[PDB]
């Protein structure tokens, strides 16, 4: 039966399809159930179908936005942008209100506009992932490196509004954006910064511009769609050297955490954002659940043992990265050892000190951390059958207790919900985004039913605790932002009056981040 | 007569002021003409009378300002939010659009709520001023250092909210607030980030929060009243290391540009923000200007030089600092001496090798950059009788070639106006902030008109050129907002839009950045 969107009619659908078709060209609207069972979520959340889209349109050029745009309004069907769509464990490229026209700015707007050298930035289009972007900065034999997330196939643009994260010293991608072009719901186009100045060079280079600063508003948002945005990109340093500190027990989070902190905060021993992994992160990216226990049940303690003695790994793996002339390098990594060998049964090994199967995954975050996109990651998927995941990510406080309270509250839901818990913490200088990936089967109704409920009671539990999520899936984004009701929902009241503004016929990606427009809210979506 | 808000009778604001002393006691509402002329801006602009205040109310509490807020609402009174209103050069305390009332929100909520030793960071009220953080984290002997401008008596908060500068590696201001709380147009209170989730112990820890990040649309804004922000604070390095680069000549601004943005741009072996000062304002900062002529007009080339040899400086003034362990802050300057001394005549002096009159800046420098508060820069504003100025402040790429286009093009107006041109460039990764300070006697008619005009002219040529301004006074907003009108002034409409969804009585701020609520525009105030 065929997905449409709310309140819209076969025929106006059909009518409002073919305008599309007008402004794009008639290869670039899919329609059919054929066509968009690839824009599905490829890690469905729940028993029950949702984010369905009813169609996919794919422009070329910001005017194509802006005309795609207006005749949405037109017809009031909501349009829900993406870069590239592949937001996995958060909803991949399926809209939150099923019904809603993907509009798929990367398929065809991906040009690099320009890399600067000089200034280190680049100016960019949706469509370029990763991969392109240090395609073209090898080809070109640039001083420059990108900064990726764990897998190099998304968006520099998708990830950044997400405020997605990476690992060097430019991890915080949002932080280093610089300037853009949107399309505003009723299809104006601005551009944020200096970019509203005719003719200035310096849209990379100051972010502010001149008055109230909006682009913070534009991440994580429905208030436009994004059609060029600006990166800041580091020169790239001399030498680099990556290591990896493992710790035999699950008791060890909370030192670790409190030894990290000091040697993190000021940038220096701890100079690129480490990673902090269990057991169970480490060995789905190198092997199957079943190599070490066959059994739908949590993993026993001894099966637990045989992973991390085989894999010659702790229970938590930390992995870190230094920069600079060699000389600097051993002086920070001499600190690192001195700090982290206070605890007992750590043992530290660099990256050329490990070419076993436990050591892919240092092989792996010594290419992330310098900047050098990968998919080795992907094998994660692979624990189990019709493998999916779905990113329970609470923000931590950088101390050893509360990120231990944070481990413990999950890992027991996670035992009930028979989940396993593998976890990332990636390690900021003031706070640590706790993403706890949760690999499940995708094919049986009753494990994606458990993912979500699972997760809904995490969410609810951590906000008792005064947890809060960074980011969230799609089937979560109304409990996640229910928790953010200081003021009695204050927060939310503000973001659904500047909404309300600024897309009064309710067109862009409604319920994103748990932002309904007027004609929606109330509603069971 | 009195000066009254627009469209309010006599009798209607004696009311909303007897409302004003209801909420916050008698002697905290100030409506004489000689209690408010205070607040008049202390280095006026334009020959004419403006910016003149109806009022001044000075609450205790959040809960006072919403009270404030509501009354304001009711009797369509406008309000305009200071912290300490220290703002000179922009405007001082006084409001874009006269009649409105000042809410002086730092005279009684000046708390220091939270100095947090173990994240290094500062909650604070909007009444801290850097000399009283800088006494705190003395008294309870810190490890923490905090960021200043030149002048030590303005807000930590204040200064924030107008994206202000100051010099440590911690010198944008805005980058590093974290969590705010601030009271909406109609009386609403809000809090941003991980400070919107009760019990959070993220608020100034993790910046973002969930959904669209709200941050900066309160900056440089009138979209609500600031009660509190966070701040992260660095940590104190070892050691430090100032010092001062004299350059000749006029013309070797090019170059200096261009040596130093390899040295700048990764934050090594330029840690600091680096400040280039021209020998004007070097200058002022020690000696009256009749001390190097006493004619009319421009001060002759030989009156130039007689400032360079007596103060032992070069026209230019490269001042910067450097920090950590003692053997990385001699291989910073040793690379930094050795890139510097390529331009001919180029002299190198350390903190610890000048004491003499002309070393005084380098001795306020090395206070600055090590976050000590200084009054010292005030002595500029004895450079001629009844000293004031206002800040130019165009953003410029740091590059040699657009800095000394700037540079030849602000020098042409100020020598045709009569301004002496002071300059400090102040230098970020890939922006610098281009400040001409022109300091003006300011009782005479004729030298506030020609400052007026003068600066009028500036901003519209240097938009010609491409360049807008980061910042500036009340009587540029309307022209330098107008700059920024890419794709038909999009930007401005959308600031516009949110300004009458959020403040559909236009009540705060009316005209700041050039953003005038429905019921203002078009008036010509
Ligand atoms: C499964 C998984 C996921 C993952 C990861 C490891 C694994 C095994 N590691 C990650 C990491 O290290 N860091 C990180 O930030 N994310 C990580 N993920 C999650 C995810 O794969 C990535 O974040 C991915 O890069 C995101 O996908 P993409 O880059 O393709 O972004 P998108 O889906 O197009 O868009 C994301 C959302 O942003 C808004 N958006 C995007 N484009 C626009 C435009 N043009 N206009 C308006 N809004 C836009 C939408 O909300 C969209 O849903
Ligand atoms: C004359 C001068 C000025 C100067 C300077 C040197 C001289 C000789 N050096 C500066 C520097 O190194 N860096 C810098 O950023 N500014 C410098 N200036 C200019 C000025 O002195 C300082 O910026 C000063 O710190 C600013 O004044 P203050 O800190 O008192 O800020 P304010 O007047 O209260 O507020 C400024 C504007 O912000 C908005 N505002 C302020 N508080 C609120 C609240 N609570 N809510 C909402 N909005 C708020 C208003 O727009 C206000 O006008
Ligand atoms: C799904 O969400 C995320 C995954 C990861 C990385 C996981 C390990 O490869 C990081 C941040 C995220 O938000
Ligand atoms: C008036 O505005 C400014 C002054 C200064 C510094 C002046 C030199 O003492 C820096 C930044 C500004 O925005």
């Amino acid at each position: 039966t065929r997905t449409l969107p709310p309140g819209v009619s076969d025929e106006r659908f059909d009518a409002a399809l073919q305008r599309f078709r007008d402004v794009v060209g008639d290869k670039w609207v899919l329609s059919t159930a054929d066509e968009l069972e690839a824009f599905r979520d490829p890690y469905p959340v729940g028993a029950a179908e949702a984010n369905l889209p009813s169609a996919v349109v794919s422009p070329e050029s910001t005017e194509q936005v802006q005309d795609i745009v207006r005749i949405a309004n037109e017809y009031g069907i909501p349009l829900s942008p993406v870069s590239t769509g592949k937001n996995n464990g958060y909803g991949g490229a399926a809209p939150r209100l099923s019904g809603s026209v993907i509009v798929k700015t990367g398929e065809r707007m991906n040009r690099i506009l320009e890399v600067n050298e000089k200034y280190g930035y680049a100016l960019l289009e949706p469509g370029v992932t990763y991969f392109d972007l240090y395609e073209y900065l090898q080809s070109h034999d640039s001083g420059l490196m990108l900064d990726c997330p764990d897998l190099g196939w998304g968006s520099v643009v998708g990830n950044t509004l997400d405020r997605g994260v990476g690992y060097t010293p430019y991890g915080d991608h949002f932080m280093w954006q610089t300037g853009l072009e949107v399309v505003l719901p009723q299809g104006e186009v601005m551009r944020t910064g200096m970019g509203a100045l005719p003719g200035s060079d310096a849209w990379q280079l100051f972010p502010y511009g001149f008055g109230p600063f909006p682009d913070g508003m534009f991440t994580q948002s429905n208030l436009g769609i994004v059609t060029k945005m600006g990166i800041a990109l580091m020169q790239r340093p001399p030498a680099s050297q990556s290591f990896l500190i493992t710790f035999d027990k699950e008791e060890d989070l909370e030192q670790i955490v409190d030894i990290m902190l000091p040697l993190r905060i000021n940038m220096a021993p701890l100079q690129n954002v480490p990673v902090l992994r269990n057991i169970f992160m480490d060995a789905a990216a190198v092997s199957k659940r079943t190599e070490w226990f066959d059994g739908d049940g949590p993993m026993p303690a001894e099966a637990i043992e045989r992973m991390k003695k085989d894999l010659d790994l702790g229970f938590w793996n930390f992995y870190g990265t230094l920069y600079g002339p060699p000389p600097l390098i051993e002086m920070y990594y001499g600190m690192i050892k001195e700090a982290f060998g206070k605890i007992p049964g750590a043992r530290f090994f660099t990256h050329e000190e490990r070419d076993d199967r436990g050591g892919h995954v240092l092989q792996d975050r010594h290419k992330i951390n310098n900047g050098i996109p990968s998919l080795d990651e992907l094998q994660l998927l692979d624990w189990v059958p019709n493998g999916g995941h779905i990113g329970f990510s609470p923000v931590s406080a950088p101390d050893g207790r509360e990120a231990m309270k944070q481990f413990e509250m999950v890992r027991n839901r996670a035992n009930e919900y028979n989940k396993d818990y593998a976890a990332q913490f990636i390690i900021g200088l003031r706070e640590m985004h706790h993403v706890c990936l949760f690999i499940y089967d995708t094919a049986i109704p009753e494990a994606r039913e458990e993912i979500l409920q699972m997760t809904k009671v995490l969410v609810r539990e951590a906000a008792e605790a005064g947890y809060g999520e960074y980011r969230t899936h799609n089937a979560l984004m109304d409990d996640v932002m229910a928790t953010f009701n200081w003021g009695d929902g204050a927060l939310l009241k503000f973001h659904e009056k500047i909404k309300d503004a600024l897309d009064p016929n309710g067109i862009i990606a409604p319920g994103k981040s748990g932002i309904w427009s007027q004609r929606f809210r109330g509603q069971n979506l």
